[PDB]
């Protein structure tokens, strides 16, 4: 879903929650 690095949101989209690591997916999604 989101395979992006980001700290706020600033890169992540459609509810994509972010972190150290990088952004996050749902369901283990693309």
């Amino acid at each position: 879903s989101c395979n992006n690095s980001c700290q706020s949101h600033s890169d992540c989209a459609s509810h994509c929650i972010c972190t150290f690591r990088g952004c996050g997916a749902v369901n283990g999604l693309p």
